């Protein structure tokens, strides 16, 4: 997660067991994808404010390992889109796009990556 204290640098946080347990039960309620899990999964990167990597460690602990490949795979597919457009705050100059997303300070990227993660999961559910 990453924290805003006032007056001070941003900082990232790991992501705590009594986190993962909290979100797993509000989440959970409803299948990978659906407008539901879509509203509670949004809810949950709203609140943590998660980097790059503390989105993959999401979603291995949410998801199945089944579920995670498919997000996985169609997150990268999303990934090269963006990258061939351009993402806001990203200079590919300065570091690859799943790095800087880890950097706390990147902030306008990092929310960009959050909404490539959460589109991909729109592979999984069925109509």
């Amino acid at each position: 997660p990453v924290m805003h204290p006032h007056g001070v640098p941003p900082s990232h946080r790991p992501w705590q067991m009594k986190d993962l347990q909290a979100i797993k039960q509000e989440v959970s309620q409803a299948a990978p994808g659906s407008p539901q899990f879509m509203q509670t999964i949004r809810l949950a990167v709203q609140q943590f404010d998660p980097t790059a990597k503390d989105l993959q460690d999401l979603l291995q602990y949410l998801c199945s390992s089944l579920v995670a490949s498919l997000h996985h795979q169609q997150l990268d597919s999303l990934i090269s889109e963006a990258e061939t457009r351009g993402i806001t705050g990203y200079n590919p100059l300065a570091g690859p796009l799943r790095v800087q997303a880890n950097n706390p300070q990147q902030q306008g990227l990092r929310r960009e990556y959050q909404q490539l993660w959460l589109t991909a999961f729109a592979a999984l559910p069925g109509s």
